[PDB]
C-alpha cells in the first residue's frame, strides 16, 4: 500500500500494479470504499479524477485540487473478487500562511511588551518560533485540531527600554507541509515610547566678545516631541537672538549675554532640559 502525500489542492497520482494482465475488470475504489474507476471507466461524477494509463503493467490515475476529503485508502481489485487490496493511502497536508502577529498595547519603557502569533490553519500543526537579533526568544504555546486543521498560537512577553524601540521581532512558522529547512516568517516592529532627553551642543567650544554663537539642541523620545523652548536664567535671551527650533543663535555677543542657557522640550512622558552655561570672553583674556 503506497503512502502517498498531496499539498491541499495540488497534484496526487494513484497507481494500480497489475500482474500478468489476465485482461478481466479492474475495480478501484476510493476510501468509503465506493466503486472510482469500472475498469477504464469513471464510475463517480467527479472531475478532478482522471485516468492517466491503462497498460499491461498497471493502471495509473491522477487526482488534481486535492481536498482533505480526499483521503484514506485507494482500493485495487478484480471484478472477481481476486482479493480486496489497498494499493495507497493518501495524506493531505496544509502549510501555514504567514503568521499574524499581534501586541497586547503600547509598550512603555520600564514595562513589558506582550506579544501573540498565530497560524489560523495548518496540517500537521505548525510550530511557532520567536527570534530577536538571531537569537530565539522562549515563548509558550498552544495549540487545538478543528475537523483535521490545526490553529496554533504563541505569546512572548519581555521587559523593553528605549533602546528596544525600531527593534525587529521575528515569528516563524514551520511543518511538514513545507519543503525542508523552509519557514513562513512575519516580522514586527517593536515600538517603544521612552521619556525625552535634550542635549546642547555650540558651534564654538571659546566665545569671544564679538562672536556669532550657535547652539543646536539635539532631542529624543517617543512620541516625538514637537516644540523646543529655548531660555535663560536670571533674564531674557539677548535682543539679537534668533530661536528657530532647535537652533539658538546669539550675533555679536557682548560680555552682559554671558550666563545659562536652556533648550526644554516635552512629550507625554515628561520633559527634559538641557543646559549650557556660557562663558564670554574679552579679547586679552588668556584661556587655551
Ligand atoms: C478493460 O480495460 C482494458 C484496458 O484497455 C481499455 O480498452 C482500450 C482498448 C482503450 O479503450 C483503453 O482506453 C482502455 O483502458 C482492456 O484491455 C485492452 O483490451 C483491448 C481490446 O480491444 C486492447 O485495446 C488492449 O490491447 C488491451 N489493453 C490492455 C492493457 O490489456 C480489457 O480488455 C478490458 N476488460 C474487459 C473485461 O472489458
Amino acid at each position: 500500500t503506497e503512502q502517498v502525500t498531496v499539498a491541499e489542492g495540488g497534484v496526487a497520482e494513484i497507481t494500480c500494479r497489475l500482474h500478468q494482465y489476465d485482461g478481466s475488470i479492474v475495480v478501484i475504489q476510493n476510501p468509503a470504499r465506493q466503486t472510482l474507476f469500472f475498469n477504464g471507466t469513471r464510475a463517480l461524477k467527479d472531475e478532478r479524477f482522471q485516468l492517466e494509463e491503462f497498460s499491461p503493467r498497471r493502471v495509473r490515475i491522477r487526482l488534481s485540487d486535492a481536498r482533505l476529503e480526499d483521503e484514506g485508502g485507494y482500493f485495487c481489485q478484480l471484478y472477481t473478487e481476486d482479493t480486496h487490496h489497498q494499493i495507497a493511502t493518501l495524506t493531505v497536508l496544509v502549510a501555514p500562511e504567514n503568521p499574524v502577529v499581534e501586541v497586547r498595547e503600547q509598550a512603555v519603557e520600564g514595562g513589558e511588551v506582550e506579544l501573540s502569533c498565530l497560524v489560523p490553519r495548518s496540517r500537521p500543526a505548525a510550530v511557532l518560533r520567536w527570534y530577536r537579533d538571531r537569537k530565539e526568544l522562549k515563548g509558550v504555546s498552544s495549540g487545538q485540531e478543528n475537523g483535521k486543521v490545526w490553529s496554533v498560537a504563541s505569546t512572548v512577553r519581555f521587559r523593553v527600554d528605549r533602546k528596544d524601540d525600531g527593534g525587529i521581532v521575528i515569528c516563524e512558522a514551520q511543518n511538514q507541509a513545507l519543503p525542508s529547512g523552509h519557514s513562513k516568517q512575519t516580522q514586527y516592529v517593536l515600538d517603544v515610547q521612552y521619556s525625552p532627553t535634550a542635549r546642547i551642543h555650540a558651534s564654538q567650544a571659546v566665545v569671544r566678545e564679538g562672536d556669532t554663537l550657535v547652539l543646536t539642541c539635539a532631542v529624543t523620545g517617543n512620541p516625538r516631541p514637537n516644540q523646543i523652548r529655548w531660555n535663560r536664567g536670571q533674564e531674557s535671551l539677548p535682543e539679537r537672538a534668533e530661536a528657530v527650533g532647535e537652533t539658538l543663535t546669539l550675533p555679536g555677543l557682548v560680555s552682559a549675554d554671558q550666563g545659562t542657557y536652556t533648550c526644554e522640550a516635552a512629550n507625554k512622558h515628561g520633559h527634559a532640559r538641557a543646559l549650557y552655561v556660557l562663558v564670554v570672553y574679552d579679547p586679552g583674556a588668556v584661556v587655551e
